[PDB]
């Protein structure tokens, strides 16, 4: 049985991206951008109303395994999406002038295993030469700064960057498809956890976007506008310098594509529970994330 309210281990996640498809036809359409390690379909969730030359906003989950709140989140974002649709303004607004994708599990051979085997699993779940440790971290996996910094050689490490930058191919799935659809994104959001922050390149080395201005500027706003819900704090700035320098992220890779907005999204908490959170704040959790969301969503419309 799926819910919004709870973590839906793999089989419930992707039949739900079948039945809110097939639900939604006017508002959502699924493809799969490749195959996991494991062989299993990487399902990618266009939403929106159709049209000409619409941009785009990308938006993944799961990339880390344990990040169970992060998948969760992905999922609720499409829940909001085909409740709202028609009745709320924004929501209206945004998907009847930008398409979203949403990518609900990245990882999805080692989200399966948190769930059958080690909740707290972090990498992908892929072989590696000369040792039997197992997988690659996936935001240390990106050509941006490969392997420099804040990533680990070793593969028995959990930052661990793999053999060669896109050598999953779960990150070479993401990033041929945002290279193939490079003209119409317009910005990329990554959804993590824990901390409560909203991170915006560089983390790779210390220095700073072109738009650095505009980005401190948003994030600050989207901070925020997330604050008004619950009082939830997050801190935000330069991946760098706000969270830690590492090497090889999708947000900075993305950034260095030419996506203008490129976030990455720590949800809740602060490490009380960490990644284990529990179930009755997903809720609020992903509630509040939505108005950061819809925040960004807005901004990029507004400013196209
Ligand atoms: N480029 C990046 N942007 C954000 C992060 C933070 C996440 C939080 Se789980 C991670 O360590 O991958 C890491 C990198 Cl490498
Ligand atoms: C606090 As963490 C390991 O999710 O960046
Ligand atoms: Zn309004
Ligand atoms: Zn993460
Ligand atoms: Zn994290
Ligand atoms: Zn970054
Ligand atoms: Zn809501
Ligand atoms: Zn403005």
């Amino acid at each position: 049985g799926h819910s919004y309210e709870k973590y839906n281990n793999w089989e419930t996640i992707e039949a739900w991206t079948k039945q809110v498809t097939s639900e939604n036809p006017d508002l959502i359409s699924r493809t799969a951008i490749g195959t996991t390690f494991l062989g299993n379909n990487i399902y990618l969730l266009k939403v929106g109303k159709p049209g000409p030359n619409k941009p785009a906003i990308f938006m993944d989950c799961g990339f880390h395994a344990r990040e169970w709140i992060s998948h969760a989140f992905c999922q609720w974002f499409v829940r909001e999406a085909v409740l709202t649709y028609g009745y709320e303004s924004h929501m209206t607004e945004f998907l009847n002038k930008l398409d979203f994708y949403v990518l609900p599990v990245l990882n999805i051979d080692g989200y399966i295993y948190t769930w059958t085997k080690n909740r707290m699993w972090r990498k992908t779940r892929s072989t590696n030469a000369g040792t039997t440790c197992i997988g690659t971290d996936p935001n240390r996996n990106f050509d941006a700064g490969w392997c420099t910094t804040g990533a680990s050689t070793d593969p028995c490490d959990e930052t661990y960057c793999g053999s060669a930058a896109e050598s999953e191919k779960e990150t070479k799935a993401l990033a041929d498809f945002i290279r193939n659809n490079l003209s119409s994104i317009k910005a990329y959001l990554t959804i993590h956890s824990y901390s409560q922050m909203i991170l915006y390149p560089y983390s790779y080395d210390y220095k700073l976007p072109e738009n650095n201005a505009e980005l401190n500027n948003l994030a600050k706003a989207a901070v925020k506008e997330l604050a008004t819900l619950y009082g939830t704090k997050y801190t935000y700035g330069p991946g760098a310098t706000t969270i830690y320098p590492a090497a090889g992220g999708s947000d900075d890779w993305a950034y260095d594509q030419g996506i203008k907005y490129s976030f990455t999204f720590e949800l809740r908490d602060k490490g009380r529970y960490g990644f284990i959170l529990p179930e009755s704040q997903i809720q609020a959790t992903c509630e509040e994330t939505m108005l950061a969301i819809k925040y960004v969503t807005n901004y990029v419309l507004g400013h196209l």
